């Protein structure tokens, strides 16, 4: 009829350049050859069709809409449905082994996608339609759903391969309870992670190898059975240089993060866990940085450690840098606060409002400053040099007081071989002072060997004179010194109570040394009675001063 | 017919499968059905438009062009100009009521998009096509501008129910002087909002409920009228886990941030205050990380806080962990160098090139350190064992010279309940010394009670006999002890200046104490005139210690 | 022609509204005027074809699929091939030139773009089609690939006048060993720049002008010949409010970054450099915050310090608060442990596991905290109050015991202008005590002058009769007081041995203030030989306190 179009091949027609005729199921063909006899139902040489996209064009560019589709590219362009029912996973793995698909797998604007079978990603990192919160509202707009019933998933990972971005995702895996079925394996060695909210699996990320240049920030990781990040490291490469940020991990059956094997120089910081059974766990942990964690509430323990560090003194070098808000069960071996160990202490700085402190894994020593000064876990507190070789004293300043313009008047002491004073001043007068701790030593003819005080030791001589000498390799001096004698116990050690009379004498280092320039050796000692006889005490104490 | 094609519907025709004839206004139409004798114009069942998406293959993929417009959805897609001048909020809210749209909002490639009417999300986010900078040239090319002279507007908030995410966007307000228009209002759990620029408002960004897991990061907000950042908290539900990082408020008649109650566990790094009236304010930040800010200039204030909480001893527990950059007028409460206050100090820790301090809200304790050594807020420095339970004293180690080999030697001093020292150490003769600060003690007759020092006092025995003798209670000893007598005020307090001569005798605890073990409960002092008789003394000191 | 649709135009027809007929070029045409006459081959009024997307609707949304090819741009709309043989640069060009283009320029879905000349982004910022790993694969998926041997590049930037984006980018440049090719131009003054791979190019990231709200994330910066990021900021305008976070430089010819002048408030952190020649340089690095960096090999060089800072003092207030990993020649001049210089230090404070140290950089002066206690670098510790203006004396509180209870006992010290004393406590008798370090003052009449101690110097007043006296201007006083004589040399300052016993007399400072009061304002000492005669000394010693 000559009231509508419609005409199908006719072998008997010759069919010119242009010429549109009718394929048997009813498309339209356009002749792009003259003299055209071909039938374009069983060859299309010669002949194209008019609804492709390659036959349509944008006038704004001059370009067709074939072109326009290679902007982006999703699973939808495979047959992937996200209607929450048809499973999708042969749609995803056709896309990933396709020829003309970019470095990431997409997902359309719309879609709950259902995935059945395990999906190789050949490579390609993955980017989602949207990070959402975790609930059904989300889920139904845009989420990847991993049917955790499935037996083809059962203990396996949803997505091998991964590429090195994970992005703008949500992801969760329905009905798998004691399915063991983890979402997603990628390599360790550079890898970008941010914007995404994973729901249940056993591991949420399986991280493949060891870290290096592995970066994670802003993620929910809700309900994982195992962890949220498992990294088993088989061959003990050694992680380095994660870094973990802005992570809530809640509700999970296991750990946070587990590291079979060993971490350094990697970074954690604002990390949550609310109603988990772990934190951190790793066997050794070196030279990483810990910022801001709130720890709230455990699942169904009922005690744990924020970080857990299994091995022998493999926690050192690390920096706990920031407040770490520990409720309902959670401990820490990291605050500054904490009493030192012998061993296996969590080595390293330790920073908050709690304190500050520092420790290393395998000795006792530690120290903490707070607001009313500081506590040592060795009952010791060295002062010294930084520098190894210098061997001066130390001095040390201390306010005492005021100048006469009313500024503070910082005093000095001194701490050497031979001297221990502390410095004053007196600004009414203009003149300084000091205060004195003195050499103490005692003669007795009751001890089996004399004492000695810093080289110098008391001996009879003769009746009634004693000298206080250097014994043998001292070669320091007393310069201008000060000279106390105590009390004698005469008769007997205990003493009868009697009494004596003493003078001094110096004893000089080379002729002339004392009354020329106040250096001397030691002295003498004479004791007389109340007849002004020589006489020997069984004991008595000198003291002196090295220095004036 | 003949020389061109158009073919209407007629009644009297009967319409073979495949058959095409034109719609009264000129489209296509394809019958799916044998037989078609129905009137596409009135009933399109048995018919397809030819010109449809639905109707078009990208032979690539053998799929639909309907199917790959799902790829991506924006406003335009729901007739959407972004053309700086036609209101859009129809479109706005089209998309957000659609059963076709995803978790996010988006916009086109191109455009300033005007919105006159108030746009309710319904639960999706928002992503925009730039996070440009503050100039006209960006905004013409890819922006919301809120209309704030719209009277639809005034005084409300332009978004409302925002989901999880805002990202990649710039958006204004115009005309909106006076009119307190705010930007958008999104809930305080789970949230990422990253790389936004906000231009005018009233409260940019409107928190609702209390922060949880929010995340905030890469903002430049310019020219808030309020706040940049509005958390009311109206049920008091407490603020905690927030990140605040790399945002830049220039230019804001208000504050950067208000808070109007409490927040805890936030972390707040890398933010510029340039010409601001305030900075963050909030009633209490309690166990906050704080890091680097650069506070510069103010609008019209003169003297502002960088960090402002308002309630008593509300500001606590704190890690000011990063140097606060303060010029033209900006103050702080936080810097180490501050002096402490009895109360309401802004709690924390505090660590930057200024000093390493550390200090509580309610109490003037606080420690400095600096590289000349220590300051302290309240006249003392504790030093004491970390654990409260150890009741050891403390061994001070100082490096006072150098041994033998040239290494540093670090000097031990001693402070016990009983003895006061400092070690020292003589490496050419190879022996120890030490440097003492003996007990004083001093017997006066005119005073109303007798003077004790540790548990001993002098008492007058008998004539010219004194015992420094335990009084009850006492049961510490003096091992092996140096003995002073001092000097006699004889005959009256002040003295006539006549002398005496003393000697000693011990005391035991037990018999034989002393002469075979050298241990003492005390001394006596027996004082005697030239001619040998015993003679009392109105005043005497005596010096001792308890150990050697 | 009756077995076939093809009609073209023919000058004698009159067309109809809605009539289609062919182009001269097969092209299908519809008139959409009433009585048409023109021919559409050299005249398209009243005409529309019918394969362009401005004619093809989605009936879902009752709009063209151009509007919906306004949803995303990329080169590939005017032209790129992305086939990694063809030049790019003119398809680049018209999309920077083009009205219809947004903020950021855009790569379509999968390419590997070939630029051989210099796109001038007219402020439009750069957005990838993916951040890849460093290898073939990703580069194959989704790059730019600039051709380093163009002749028009040698020595210029690929891209200049970038916007404030660039994002989920892989770029290398390809054949330009020697050719001094950098890859962009991105000005300093607001920039977000995240997620981007790098490769090759002499200098990767050219910033213009200074920096300042600058933010640049997760970047892999591998094999630059002279810097991955330089700023040279020729006008001197100072950089400022940087932030460089997750960065890998590997393999570099060069520097990390160089800034040829000055950088302040800048954060740097998770930073690796792998077998580099340098590591951050520039002029002055000031009030910048450092964090964790991992400095593994350098390409040829044998030793370069992790941060190099060319002028003198001009490294300052910074903050190094996280680890630094230095390993295969890396050095540091940050490190806590490091002995401080004169001048030119690193200035700022430095918190690791290493220790807790500051310093400022024109001076000596450095503390440092470690696990064992404190070391200074300038042989000197200071101990007095935050407040410049406070001048009371310090108490220093130190555990010695235990009390009665068990609980630890602070014992509190006196260092006073006036005192020295250490306290303690007897729990077994509940009496307080104190350990003295008194005031030594020795007489010797061949001084030159009188040895003055705090004010007080001895003078002889008479034959035997010494006065411990007040210097004028000495206005403090003695309050029951410890008097202590020492051992007499007579005849000579040798001494012949012989002996004197002393009494006191103390001197009233008003009638009646010792007596009655204790207060004295010295003291006379009195010496007598054996028959009770008045001598003189040639050298005595006295100890005494100013308190009880």
């Amino acid at each position: 009829q000559t009231q509508y179009y419609l005409k199908y091949f006719n072998p008997e027609i010759v069919y010119p350049k242009n010429a549109r005729i009718m394929l048997d199921n009813g498309d339209i063909v356009r002749s792009t050859v003259v003299n055209n006899t071909s039938n374009p139902n069983v060859d299309m040489t010669g002949w194209v069709k008019v609804s492709s996209v390659s036959q349509i064009f944008d006038e704004t560019y001059n370009i067709t809409q074939s072109v326009i589709n290679g902007n982006l590219i999703t699973v939808d362009n495979f047959g992937a449905k996200g209607d929450g029912v048809t499973d999708d996973s042969a749609a995803f793995q056709a896309y990933c082994d396709s020829a003309l698909t970019g470095q990431n797998l997409y997902l359309g604007a719309k879609g709950r996608y259902i995935l059945k079978n395990q999906v190789d990603l050949k490579g390609k990192g993955l980017v989602g339609n949207g990070c959402g919160k975790v609930s059904e509202f989300y889920y139904n707009l845009g989420c990847i759903d991993v049917d955790g019933s499935s037996p083809d998933l059962q203990g396996k990972t949803a997505f091998i391969n991964c590429g090195p971005t994970i992005q703008n995702l949500t992801a969760r895996c329905s009905n798998g309870a004691g399915k063991q079925v983890s979402f997603i394996e990628i390599d360790g060695y550079l890898a970008n992670i941010d914007h995404i909210t994973l729901i249940n699996f056993y591991n949420q990320i399986v991280v493949k190898q060891a870290l290096v240049g592995f970066n994670f920030t802003n993620a929910w990781l809700y309900y994982s059975q195992n962890a949220g990040i498992y990294c088993e490291d088989p061959l003990n490469r050694v992680s380095t240089t994660g870094t973990f940020h802005n992570i809530y991990f809640q509700l999970g059956d296991g750990h946070a993060m587990i590291f079979d094997r060993d971490v350094h120089g990697c970074d954690f910081d604002n990390i949550i866990f609310e109603s988990m059974n772990g934190g951190i766990k790793a066997r050794t942990v070196a030279h990483c940085g810990f910022g801001k964690f709130w720890c709230e509430n455990l699942k169904t323990a009922t005690s744990k450690d924020w970080l857990e560090v299994t091995g022998a003194n493999s926690c050192y070098g690390n920096s706990f840098t920031g407040y770490v808000k520990l409720l309902g069960g959670w401990t820490s071996k990291t605050s500054p606060t904490l009493d030192s160990l012998p061993t296996n202490n969590y080595g390293g700085v330790s920073v908050s409002a709690e304190g500050i402190s520092i420790v290393n894994a395998g000795n006792k020593a530690k120290m903490l400053m707070l607001p009313s000064g500081f506590k040592t876990g060795n009952a010791t507190i060295d002062e010294t040099h930084i520098s190894s070789s210098t061997v001066t004293p130390l001095v040390k300043r201390r306010v005492i007081g005021a100048d006469s313009s009313g500024a503070q008047y910082l005093a000095s002491d001194t701490y050497t071989k031979l001297s221990r004073k502390w410095g004053t001043y007196n600004h009414g007068s203009n003149n300084a002072g000091a205060f004195y701790a003195p050499m103490m030593l005692t003669y007795d003819q009751s001890f089996s060997t004399p004492q000695n005080n810093n080289g110098w030791k008391i001996v009879k001589e003769s009746t009634g004179v004693y000298r206080v000498e250097r014994v043998s390799g001292n070669t320091s001096v007393i310069t201008n010194g000060h000279i106390v004698v105590g009390s004698p116990l005469m008769g007997s050690r205990l003493g009868t109570g009697t009494g004596a009379t003493h003078g001094i004498q110096m004893i000089e280092t080379y002729a002339g040394s004392w009354t020329s320039y106040t250096e001397a050796a030691g002295f003498k000692v004479f004791w007389r009675d109340s007849s002004n006889a020589l006489v020997d005490p069984h004991r008595f104490t000198v003291a002196f001063t090295a220095t004036s």
